[PDB]
């Protein structure tokens, strides 16, 4: 089935033929790196894969009927590259 | 390449090995997504494949019928920990 964090680490250890601990260090690093880049408002390309950035948002309007005004916000965003789009289709 | 720098630094290996190792991460994730399954990362977020069935629609120009093809879109859902850092 699916692949959680612990599953991914163990698949990286197996496939890169490094150890359980090294694999943990690398995946933890990928996670923390992207988080630290986006928190800084910056962009990060993980090539073969895609791009992570911060996407500025302004107010949509937007189930009682109501068009409440939702506030402007920064959210995270991922832009899949060509390789990822071709693997998955 | 700041990312590859953090890996070489935190794992204590060559930039070239950090390359290779990061490629492996990209591939598992890509392979799971390619199989229709999800990749779920505690305290970061989830990747998944947004599947949409063939539909028959309507040409916006002519009111004439229009097949709309099936699709498969790679998606990422950020979790709370990532959303909050970003705001």
């Amino acid at each position: 089935n699916a692949m959680n964090k612990t599953e991914l680490i163990k698949n990286v250890a197996q496939n890169a033929e490094i150890s359980q601990k090294e694999a943990t260090v690398v995946v933890q690093t990928v996670v923390e790196s992207i988080t630290n880049t986006l928190a800084a408002g910056e962009k990060v390309q993980l090539i073969g894969f895609g791009t992570f950035e911060v996407r500025e948002r302004a107010a949509r309007t937007g189930q009682t009927g109501e068009e409440m005004q939702i506030a402007a916000s920064k959210v995270p965003a991922f832009k899949a590259g060509k390789e990822l789009k071709e693997a998955v289709k």
